[PDB]
């Protein structure tokens, strides 16, 4: 296995101590392009207390592309307060020339049928053109996600007719029972257009395992890591890779530990 490195992306959730300027720093020092911003680190706020510019000018100086902005929740559920919400969210990214924002299904128990995903599909998507904003859509795994299969969110995309693609979170598919060998035929990589890698070392059960427990890559994480990224890449993929790791272990690590985790990561 090959793969390009400029085609590797750093979730700044794997680096919640770090300013962004710091976190910026970071990465280029690290080798790497592309990064994706949050919406859910301390400062509640894309830019913490920045504003566009000087985040948009700390890309430019340390040359990286903020690929996506995680994320809208629950798009699915699209009250005129979620509306105004996502509508910050475009704001955001289209100030920071973010490419992505990041959408999330409703994740508490409730249906939400498929017409209404399909609806919200169509309506975020004209909202989202009006910002010149991407949308990603990722199922999440849970038992209790609105939407947990990457194949059928493939299927409400194509209906409502949208541009968007999924966001393929290894967790969320590992997660999820019914895909590998049902997957790799249904499944169309054209419209994935992220992918999301953390690893899950822990020996607990998948059927309810949580964000904390997913710390970054190595040997013997219980998630195909390299199985998925081996099969993606036989598949066609050539889009990118982001470390998005969630898990209180990102609590540790000096701004040189992260910067070898993420290495022991990209086993090759
Ligand atoms: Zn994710």
């Amino acid at each position: 296995m090959n793969i390009e490195k400029t085609r590797f992306c750093i979730n700044r959730k794997i680096a919640p101590g770090l300013s962004i300027e710091a976190f910026f720093r970071l990465v280029k020092r690290l080798e790497f392009n592309k990064v994706e911003l949050r919406n859910d680190m301390p400062s509640g706020s894309v830019t913490d207390d920045l504003n566009y510019n000087q985040v948009r000018n700390l890309a430019e100086k340390y040359g990286l592309e903020i690929v996506t902005i995680n994320a809208v929740y629950p798009f699915n559920q699209l009250t005129e307060e979620v509306v105004k919400k996502t509508e910050g969210l475009l704001r955001d990214a289209q100030g920071v020339g973010a490419r992505a924002l990041v959408l999330c299904p409703l994740n508490d128990g409730t249906i939400v049928p498929p017409e209404v995903t399909v609806e919200a599909i169509k309506r975020l998507s004209d909202l989202f053109a009006r910002y010149d904003i991407q949308g990603l859509v990722e199922p999440l795994g849970f038992r209790v996600s609105s939407l947990r299969s990457a194949v059928w969110a493939q299927q409400l995309i194509r209906e409502a007719g949208s541009p968007f693609k999924v966001l393929l979170d290894t967790f969320h598919h590992h997660l999820y029972e019914e895909a590998e060998k049902e997957f790799a035929s249904r499944i169309d990589i054209s419209a994935i257009g992220l992918v999301h890698l953390s690893g899950v070392e822990d020996t607990r059960p998948t059927e309810a395992l949580a964000d904390e427990q997913r710390i970054m890559l190595s040997e013997k994480d219980v998630m195909q890591n390299y199985q998925q990224v081996q099969r993606l890449e036989n598949m066609g993929y050539r889009g990118i890779y982001a470390f998005e790791p969630f898990s209180s272990q990102l609590a540790s690590w000096s701004e040189a530990e992260i910067e070898e985790q993420i290495n022991r990561s990209v086993s090759l």
